[PDB]
């Protein structure tokens, strides 16, 4: 553990990658996806696990003993994922899991494994808005000691900002999987539309599974995947990771929880800054986040 | 037309009604929705006509001269309109218009056409503060030639604050309009909000339509649909009605497109004895009305 720990950001692809997951990158380039495979694709922090609890509800059919058969790094594992010696990595895991799997990423569209284009995946891409998510993952590396110590708020913003973190910039990443929706069956989500309104979104993710679930099971699933819930659950609010993988006394997991939150931390000179850098990236999309509801 | 023109307002439903729609109710119940019309509701005088041209703008990919295709009335028809022997009613001209289907109405939740929620169709509801809403609509009434005769200002808040207009009480209206955004996918908008910041509100229609709009058409948007743009455009701002209709002489329907111009009619007893029923009627409810900005 002592090697992976705290340690540098490696590039794999010209990606800043978090030290523990650089190695054997070959095992991931040439994994194999089955055609009824489920990809939940996202930046980090931008609600992966939150969906991936709706996801793995709907496909119980709202089932809440079948969602308790494991913790959530069973059910639906992160790909990329390797501790070794201290847990399954997430190809292992996934080689071992019935189909239908859902997979969990946070790969840049040019590194997933290209088997799951091939095999035509339904994807769930999501996306949160970017002063959150700077927020949220500054937090995340206080308490993950897999990434390199984040140092001051201010430093840190400045790493995010030009894409000098795991995984790399969250704009290429947002706009390159944006690009991929032509091409691909992928259900492109925002973090922002699933905290104002969990039913119409849920909705969305039904459909595009071609599932038809009651009004009563929606509600359930509303219920069991609401913040004060899952923060609770021990089976997703990441308490089962070794302390030497996630320290909570540092920051929880399931931190806030919420939309606005980038606001108790941004000066109005980062807001500026960062408004400006951004205009620059993505005026020319036809993304449009909301940074409040 | 001297059947219908200034005459006393028929009850529908426990509703009053403009005496000129108050007839073949029979073919609006039995009105045939599709799955992607889109309904635009609201209470009269809160921004209908305002956020048809936006819709209008978004489903045509920010292309003006698309929008120019038509006069609104034909463009995003008024479902329960009938001006027989001088105009296509507005169910004969939403059955002769292409899909997707822009509806506009004010009809309270009770006598929408059941069509529309089997379709499970889009809506978007917008609201407006109560004051600016009553001063708009005595405006109107003046104008207007299917309404009756107001009378003074002072018997006419008096008719509003009892719900003796035509719709019916603006507090029923937009309560029940609110409690059924919790069963069906609405989108629910403050005409004050759109004023504060078009922008932001804009991009939630764009979000909700589902439609892949960049920067330059967002503000494409906003320029064409201001009020100042709006008041000037032929086919926008009711111009073309038969002066039998309206008659713009008594007051524009353009007539002043701002959060706050109740305080110019308002005495300050008037507000007292409006603040007191208002208090009555929303304290329970979670609807924030701004009566400036
Ligand atoms: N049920 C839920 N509702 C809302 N947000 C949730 C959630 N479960 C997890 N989250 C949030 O999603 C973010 C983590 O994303 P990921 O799973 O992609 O790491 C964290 O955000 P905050 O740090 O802002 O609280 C976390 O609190
Ligand atoms: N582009 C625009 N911007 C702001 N307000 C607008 C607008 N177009 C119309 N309105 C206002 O919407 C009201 C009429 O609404 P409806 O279309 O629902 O009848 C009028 O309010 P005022 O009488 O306060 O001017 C009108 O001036």
């Amino acid at each position: 553990p002592k090697d992976i720990l705290r340690k540098d950001l490696k590039l794999v692809h010209g990606y800043p990658m978090t030290c523990a997951f650089a190695s054997n990158w070959e095992k991931i380039e040439q994994f194999h996806s089955r055609p009824d495979d489920i990809v939940i694709a996202t930046y980090p922090k931008s609600g992966t696990t939150w969906v991936s609890e709706i996801i793995d509800m709907i496909l119980n059919d709202g089932d809440i003993e079948k969602c308790k058969r494991g913790f959530i790094t069973e059910k639906v594992p992160m790909l990329e994922m390797t501790l070794p010696g201290l847990r399954t990595s997430g190809i292992e895991q996934l080689e071992k899991n019935p189909s239908p799997r859902i997979v969990k990423t946070h790969l840049p569209t040019d590194l997933l494994p290209k088997s799951f284009w091939e095999n035509n995946c339904k994807m769930i891409y999501l996306a949160r808005n970017a002063k959150d998510v700077s927020v949220s993952y500054y937090h995340f590396d206080l308490m993950n000691n897999l990434q390199p110590f984040p140092g001051t708020w201010e430093e840190y913003l400045e790493k995010f900002l030009t894409g000098k973190v795991a995984y790399g910039s969250w704009f290429t990443h947002v706009k390159n999987w944006w690009k991929r929706k032509e091409e691909h069956p992928i259900l492109f989500l925002y973090y922002e539309d699933m905290k104002e309104n969990p039913k119409e979104e849920i909705k969305k993710i039904i459909r595009f599974l071609e599932k038809n679930l009651n009004d009563e099971i929606l509600d359930r699933i509303i219920h069991h995947t609401s913040f004060e819930v899952m923060k609770d659950n021990p089976l997703v609010n990441y308490t089962h990771l070794p302390t030497t993988v996630m320290d909570h006394s540092k920051s929880p997991f399931m931190r806030k929880g919420t939309a606005g939150d980038w606001k108790n931390y941004f000066t109005v000179a980062q807001n500026e800054k960062f408004d400006a850098i951004y205009e620059t990236e993505m005026s020319k999309t036809a993304l449009q986040f909301r940074t409040e509801i």
